[PDB]
């Protein structure tokens, strides 16, 4: 997994949000960043690995009219259930970029 | 907090990828997204936020050498102490773009 710096340069970080430059599988460049407060976290003073359960337990997705996600999830006792969530709780648009605080 | 549906249009989901197009500070508009794989978490069925303390805790935060992320960060004691993180084990460059896996 990971290895970005192998097939991208000219990175940066600034604040929580890495960018770079990668290659694309066409020959060409794209520039994108990822924002790392939702992927890393602080455990008494050391960086280590978010894990998240999301895209492993959940299955399809949607969109439900203009801000809420649905989506089927797998239970403690291992059904799916239909669950959805507001997602302008903690999505922002802080100038013309999705954030979440 | 949140609220991006009241400034964005044609939102979309895909996967666990969320698109918009959001209004900037001043007209102009941008489209972007972000991954929810590591914003949201199931517990028991149910889709929840998932909380990080990286913002808050740790601060000075810095690419070095290619890949590598240093910060300093509270332990519980809340002392600061330097820590870094290799970006490379999770981040990849996926055709171009950024993403966590
Ligand atoms: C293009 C219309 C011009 C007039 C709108 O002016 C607003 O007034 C304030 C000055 O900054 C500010 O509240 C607004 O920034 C809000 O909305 C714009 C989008 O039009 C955003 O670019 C900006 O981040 C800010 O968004 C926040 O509030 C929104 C709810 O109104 C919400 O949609 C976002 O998630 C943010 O919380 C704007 O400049
Ligand atoms: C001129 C010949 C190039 C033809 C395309 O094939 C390449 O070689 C491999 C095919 O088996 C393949 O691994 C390559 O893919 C990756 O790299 C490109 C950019 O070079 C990315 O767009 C793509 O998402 C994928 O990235 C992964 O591989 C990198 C390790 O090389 C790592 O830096 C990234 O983080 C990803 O792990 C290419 O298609
Ligand atoms: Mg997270």
């Amino acid at each position: 997994l990971g290895k970005f710096s192998q097939t991208c340069y000219n990175s940066a970080i600034q604040g929580s949000v890495l960018t770079s430059t990668c290659e694309r599988t066409n020959g060409g460049y794209n520039t994108s960043s990822i924002d790392l407060n939702s992927v890393i976290e602080n455990v008494d003073g050391s960086l280590k690995w978010q894990p998240s359960n999301f895209i492993e337990t959940c299955r399809n997705t949607q969109l439900a009219g203009s801000s809420e996600l649905a989506a089927e999830c797998k239970t403690r006792a291992q059904q799916f259930v239909s669950t959805k969530i507001n997602l302008d709780d903690h999505i922002a648009n802080i100038d013309g970029t999705l954030k979440y605080e």
